[PDB]
C-alpha cells in the first residue's frame, strides 16, 4: 500500500523496510558483499554502503581515500563478536535484540561503531534497570 505523503507525493509504506529485507537476503546469500569485517577471528560479510549508512566509524573508514579500497577490515579484538553480530543484524533489519546478558557488550560496541541512537537506547534501558 501507499499514501499521500506530506509533500503530496505518493509514498510507499513498506518500501524502505522491503529494501532493507532484500539487502539482508543479499547478505545472507553473499550477493555483492564487498567487505569482510573481522572481529576476534570471526568473519562477517557485508555491504560497505549499508555499514556507512548506519555507523560513524564505517562512514569514516569508507570515505577515506586509502581505506575505501580495503576488502577486509579488522576491528578491535576486545570487541565482543556477538555484540557486533547483534548490531550488524540491527543495521539490516531495524531490530535490536537487546537483553540483560548482552546489553553492556552491545553498548560498548555501538560506542566504538558510533551508532549514537543505539548507545542512547542502551543507556535508557540500563538506567531503567537501576
Ligand atoms: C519478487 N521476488 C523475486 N522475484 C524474482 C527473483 C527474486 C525474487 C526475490 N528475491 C530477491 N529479490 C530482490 N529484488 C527484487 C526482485 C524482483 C522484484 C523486485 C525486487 C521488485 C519486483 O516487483 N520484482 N533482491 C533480492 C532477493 C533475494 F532474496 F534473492 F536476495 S519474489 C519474493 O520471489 O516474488
Amino acid at each position: 500500500l501507499y499514501f499521500q505523503g506530506a509533500d503530496s507525493c505518493i509514498q510507499f509504506t513498506r518500501h524502505a523496510s522491503d529494501v532493507l529485507l532484500n539487502l539482508n537476503r543479499l547478505r545472507s546469500r553473499d550477493i555483492l558483499t564487498d567487505v569482510v569485517i573481522v572481529v576476534s577471528r570471526e568473519q562477517f560479510r557485508a555491504h560497505k554502503t549499508v555499514l556507512m549508512a548506519c555507523s560513524g566509524l564505517f562512514y569514516s573508514i569508507f570515505t577515506d581515500q586509502l581505506k575505501c579500497n580495503l576488502s577486509v577490515i579488522n576491528l578491535d579484538p576486545e570487541i565482543n563478536p556477538e555484540g557486533f553480530c547483534i548490531l550488524l543484524d540491527f543495521m539490516y533489519t531495524s531490530r535490536l535484540n537487546l537483553r540483560e546478558g548482552n546489553i553492556m557488550a552491545v553498548m560498548a560496541t555501538a560506542m566504538y561503531l558510533q551508532m549514537e541512537h543505539v548507545v542512547d537506547t542502551c543507556r535508557k534501558f540500563i538506567k531503567a534497570s537501576e
